[PDB]
């Protein structure tokens, strides 16, 4: 059987998409947040398994979609939803590490903006410091949607590595000496492609594991965590 391709990674029609996606790297946590927060849900893509579906949360339409590891991943599934499915806002919703001496396991960190070791955003901006920087709007909707939860967050930035497996000596000591709250792999390719659209992005993660002292959350404890960062990103939706 063959269906049109909207686009060559993904098989939703136009529309299939809400103006508000949450992505997250993993397309099984895509689906979770569909069967356990969406209601009038579809799944709306399964190309390369990576899943994405549409419904509504709290009667307002909103779509969940995997993205992916790393900043070229998320950059084609990213690139296509505001250009082809029309996409206004997306907050990713992830996971990371830190190296923060007072950020801990379990924490939710949401993110003002991220540095990286990719080339991308040189690419976009003459070879110049491009700062991947998330919409204003969408960081106070999840500041205020977690105090409003009475859930405590860190709030600063992140840094996306091209590099799960550092061998970079000194990395670690500069972003503690800078306040680097957060590591993962995406968000610096994320806000770039929001901007060049007119669009809107953000970023909200649970820290799986602490860097430097090996703290690592156990799976009931991802469970918990991932559940305060969903319910705040799905409240934030409503406020965007
Ligand atoms: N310690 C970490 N370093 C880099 N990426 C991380 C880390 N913890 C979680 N991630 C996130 O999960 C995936 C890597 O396991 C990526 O999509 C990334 O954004
Ligand atoms: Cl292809
Ligand atoms: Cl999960």
């Amino acid at each position: 059987h063959h269906h049109h391709m909207a686009t060559p990674h993904n098989s939703a029609k136009v529309g299939d998409f809400a103006e508000t996606v949450l992505m997250c790297g993993d397309p099984l946590r895509a689906k979770l947040i569909a069967d356990n927060y969406l209601e009038n849900a579809k799944q709306v893509n399964s190309v390369r398994g990576m899943l994405g579906f549409t419904g509504t949360y709290k009667g307002k339409p909103l779509s969940v979609m995997g993205h992916g590891m790393g900043i070229p991943s998320i950059s084609i599934y990213a690139e296509e939803l505001y250009n082809v499915y029309k996409v206004k806002t997306i907050i990713r919703v992830g996971t990371c590490g830190t190296v923060d001496p007072n950020v801990h396991v379990r924490d939710v960190c949401i993110v003002t903006a991220s540095g990286t070791d990719s080339n991308v955003n040189r690419m976009r901006l003459l070879g110049h410091d491009f700062p991947a920087t998330a919409n204003f709007e969408v960081v106070s909707a999840l500041v205020e949607s977690a105090k409003a939860l009475n859930i405590p967050t860190q709030v600063g930035k992140a840094y996306s590595t091209d590099i799960f497996y550092s061998k970079e000596q000194g990395l670690n000591e500069a972003l503690a000496q800078y306040h680097f709250i957060a590591v993962e792999m995406e968000s610096a390719g994320l806000f770039p492609i929001a901007d060049y659209y007119g669009a809107r992005a953000g970023c909200i993660c649970t820290v799986s594991d602490h860097i430097i002292t090996h703290e690592s959350a156990t799976p009931e404890e991802r469970q918990t965590s991932f559940q305060n960062m969903i319910k705040i990103a799905l409240e934030a939706t409503l406020k965007l």
